[PDB]
């Protein structure tokens, strides 16, 4: 087909999947502050879909909007040859449950992904320590205790744990000495926080009262920053809005004020996936014949993304990100990070 001359954009079914789930995640918390990786979750669900059959598989492919095989092929590229990324996925399975070699292969074909044995029954806290240490090391120490105390119990047989960490290394860094305090309207009222400042030509778009800029980073990473209408400051973006904002983007001299921030959140995804239509997977009715030769269902899926946004990472329009905003970190057709930020936490100058 014809090519993109403006950097490319997201796969349609991935965009729809990501923004539908994001709405559910945002609604689940009071001030709608959420961060996660559509890349990581789509990949995890796609792999489980490859090992699923019947209604269990159908629910997954309906949520993703596609069969797993072509999706996983496309998703792998989103994180390869990216030095600033740290990804890890493990399906931890009881030693008593045999795993098919073909399923191990499907998992292995994904970057930094594995299927591991865990003796849940004999030492739950030992398993927790092993799981957490696995994610910790693979994320370069950035997600250190994925599973909290009491999350692992002797009755578990299959948990999928995933994490993603990244720092965005801008093509043009913010000058650190120009970072200065400014007012941000948090849920506890206005607060003085460090804003990074740059005036540079960049993609800028408006759509239905929304406003967006795109920050270019090294290694094919793009970061869209979105401000909702001032009259609806708690609004959450939709797929059609993102499509419109991308289409309507034009190179514009922009005076950008952007808080320095970092956010991470552990998510157990059972509840939100149930709301989304993926239910059978987490019940005894699950058909995971492609994963194991004995009956099996996934007890839970636990995911944690951590993103740091700072100065380096490692006819002028005013665009001041001084109230709740949204961030879309994308690469090669996938959203690596999707965030809604209500109360920016400063990681500091170091």
């Amino acid at each position: 087909g014809s090519v993109s001359m403006s950097g490319g954009f997201l796969r349609d079914d991935h965009l729809e999947f990501a923004l539908h789930l994001h709405r559910r995640l945002a609604e689940a918390v009071p001030d709608g502050e959420v961060i996660w990786s559509p890349y990581s979750v789509a990949c995890a669900l796609g792999v489980l879909a490859a090992g699923a059959r019947a209604t269990t598989r159908t629910e997954l492919t309906t949520l993703l909007g596609t069969d797993p095989a072509p999706l996983l092929a496309a998703l792998d590229r989103a994180v390869t040859d990216s030095p600033d990324l740290a990804s890890r996925t493990v399906l931890w399975v009881s030693a008593d449950v045999p795993v098919r070699s073909s399923f191990r292969a499907t998992m292995h074909d994904r970057p930094d992904s594995d299927v591991r044995t865990a003796d849940f029954r004999t030492n739950p806290e030992g398993v927790r320590a092993t799981v957490n240490a696995d994610i910790a090391d693979a994320t370069r120490g950035m997600i250190r205790e994925l599973l909290p105390q009491g999350a692992v119990t002797p009755d578990l047989r299959a948990i999928l744990t995933n994490a993603l960490w990244a720092k965005a290394r801008w093509t043009t860094p913010f000058e650190a000495h120009l970072t200065r305090a400014g007012t941000f309207r948090t849920p506890r009222g206005p607060k003085r926080v460090p804003f990074m400042h740059r005036t540079k030509t960049m993609p800028y778009a408006t759509a239905r009262g929304w406003r967006m800029v795109t920050l270019h980073a090294h290694d094919e990473l793009a970061v869209d920053v979105l401000l909702p209408p001032g009259t609806n400051a708690a609004a959450v973006p939709t797929a059609p809005l993102l499509t419109a904002l991308h289409r309507r983007s034009a190179s514009t001299s922009v005076e950008l004020a952007l808080p320095r921030f970092e956010l991470t959140q552990p998510h157990q995804l059972v509840e939100v996936l149930a709301e989304a239509g993926v239910r059978t997977l987490f019940t005894a009715s699950a058909d995971l014949s492609g994963i194991s030769t004995v009956p099996l269902y996934v007890d839970t899926v636990i995911h944690q993304a951590r993103l740091r946004v700072d100065e380096r990472g490692a006819r002028t329009i005013r665009f001041s990100v001084d109230r709740p905003f949204h961030i879309v970190v994308r690469r090669r057709g996938a959203i690596l990070f999707l965030g809604s930020i209500a109360d920016p936490h400063d990681p500091g100058p170091a």
